């Protein structure tokens, strides 16, 4: 996987850092593991600290982007989510979203970083090693375009996702996990085991548009969007999905996962079938009926990306460009790039190669 662009040498970057990350050690880690590499690479930087809710989002929304060669985001997937949404909320979003971005991991919730490390051909590492590897990619300066997920909720909120949308088991493991950050990446194992022992299924309606079913025509009247891009594949949540979509017959699920990248976490190689093409994401779902033992084995095999070798009949994988998910029985709880989100229904479509990341 070759680069499709490069940062100039020398260059200067804005570092948005959350000082609470890495158990309050992010700034220390920047000084010890990032700064010295940046110096040898002739990367000049400015540190801006962002910890409060929508602060990084607001900062990026108002920034004079022409003074920077890239924005480096040092915290986790959540902060990247904010930065990308900030960029897309601007009136000049079509040029702003083209400013290269870089993810440097601090603490847990670094799926994006873990994905990029994997794509560069590094071993699956965590903590300091991951941070060093991701800094090395920044120092090598190569860029690659990345897909972007546009999401619509039943309340009419339109938002963007850089990594994932999860519902059911996976989202519940996030809720259970948060109270064990102290354990680092072990917290997902704990959360998973707990939820496995108390396994439940979720009622809902899933439809999607697989890649090979995309034609030359889109729906006559798609969803109305305040600011572009237009989600041409999507029709309003009040209308049925177009007839060329697949509507899953099964309405009972253990989980649904839309995933743009290889990794769900630094020790979770969820999508080993290869890097998504431009405008495509991974869709997984698990149908009710799997045993707790088989789910356990799928989870344990995920670390090495071997879970698909089981050929579990309850696990379905399809490459898609769009999906719709409607939980039955009131609102469902979703995780979007690791963050909680509750809604009666969500749908989304992938936009091809919309932003640029430093990567190997
Ligand atoms: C896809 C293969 C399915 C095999 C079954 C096993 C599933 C258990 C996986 C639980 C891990 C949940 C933690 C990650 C949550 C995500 O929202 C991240 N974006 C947060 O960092």
């Amino acid at each position: 996987a070759m680069g499709s662009g490069v940062l100039p040498r020398p260059c200067r970057v804005l570092v948005l850092l959350n000082p609470r990350g890495g158990k309050g050690k992010a700034l220390q880690l920047f000084r010890s593991h990032v700064q010295p590499l940046l110096a040898e690479a002739e990367i000049s930087f400015t540190l801006m600290l962002t910890e409060r809710r929508n602060h990084a989002r607001e900062l990026v929304r108002s920034e004079e982007l022409g003074r920077w060669d890239a924005l480096v985001v040092m915290s986790g997937d959540g902060l990247m989510h904010e930065v990308v949404n900030g960029l897309m909320e601007r009136p000049d979003w079509e040029t702003a979203i083209q400013k290269p971005l870089c993810s440097l991991p601090a603490g847990s919730g670094n799926a994006l970083a873990a994905s990029l490390n994997h794509y560069a051909g590094y071993e699956q590492v965590t903590n300091e090693d991951l941070l060093t590897n991701c800094t090395l990619l920044l120092c090598r300066r190569l860029l690659s375009p990345m897909n972007l997920l546009s999401l619509h909720t039943a309340s009419g909120l339109r938002l963007f996702s850089v990594l994932s949308l999860a519902w059911g088991f996976i989202a519940d493991v996030d809720l259970e996990s948060e109270k064990y950050r102290r354990l680092g990446e072990m917290r997902f194992t704990l959360g998973t085991f707990l939820r496995l022992a108390a396994l439940r299924t979720y009622r809902g309606r899933l439809a999607y548009l697989p890649v090979g079913r995309v034609g030359s025509k889109t729906p006559a009247s798609p969803v109305v969007v305040q600011q572009g891009p237009v989600d041409a594949h999507l029709v309003p949540l009040e209308e049925p999905v177009p007839s060329h979509w697949t509507v899953v017959p099964d309405e009972d699920f253990v989980l649904v996962l839309a995933l743009l990248h290889s990794h769900l976490g630094s020790e979770m190689f969820a999508a080993p079938m290869g890097r998504c093409a431009a405008g495509v994401m991974h869709l997984f779902y698990v149908r009710a009926g799997v045993s707790r033992a088989m789910l356990l084995r799928l989870f344990l095999a995920m670390e090495k990306g071997r879970h698909m070798e089981y050929e579990c009949p309850y696990l379905v994988y399809v490459p898609v460009v769009a999906f719709r998910l409607e939980p039955k029985d009131g609102k469902g709880v979703f995780a979007v790039d690791g963050e909680l989100m509750v809604s009666e229904a969500v749908q989304g479509q992938v936009h091809p190669n919309y932003f640029w990341m430093v990567s190997g």
